[PDB]
């Protein structure tokens, strides 16, 4: 049985376009915690980013929609599934349009902490492949995450 709330860390993210996950970009995001809120259709986001290569910390409020999807407003609008799950991992895809316009996709691999399980990261090397993102536009942000637990 398999309880997806609780600590989630990124261990690495890819993105259609590479603007939106370099230095200091709105997704280079460094998970802290995802709760599923299903009783009131909620879920509750909590992570490290960096502006000025500082850490700052967000909490956000997303809304449960249609098929397991959910909106959140983030640097534009964002529509993401969780489109695996396992004990080890979850990997998210999303969907952002930015406020000029932009729509990116982007996918997330997390973790409970920095040990990397090979499987899930192959899952998440597959979805991403399977969204048309390269290769080269995965990031490794473990090696990147020197924000505060
Ligand atoms: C690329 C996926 C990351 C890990 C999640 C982005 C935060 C969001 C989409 C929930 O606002």
């Amino acid at each position: 049985p398999f309880e997806l709330s609780g600590k989630w860390i990124t261990s690495y993210i890819g993105s259609s376009d590479l603007e939106k996950i370099g230095e200091n970009a709105p997704f280079q995001v460094f998970m802290r915690s995802i709760e599923f809120d299903d009783k009131e259709s909620k879920v509750y986001l909590n992570f490290f980013s960096k502006e000025n290569g500082i850490c700052e910390e967000f909490s956000l409020i997303g809304t449960k929609q249609e098929g397991n999807t959910y909106d959140v407003n983030y640097a534009g609008n964002n529509k993401f599934v969780v489109s695996y799950a396992s004990e080890t991992a979850l990997i998210i895809s999303n969907i952002n349009v930015d406020e000029e316009g932009d729509k990116t996709i982007m996918t997330g691999l997390l973790g409970k902490g920095t040990d990397i399980e090979d499987q899930d990261l192959e899952k998440f090397k597959e979805v991403t492949r399977e969204n048309g993102i390269p290769e080269e536009n995965i990031v490794n942000i473990i090696e990147r995450d020197d924000c505060p637990a």
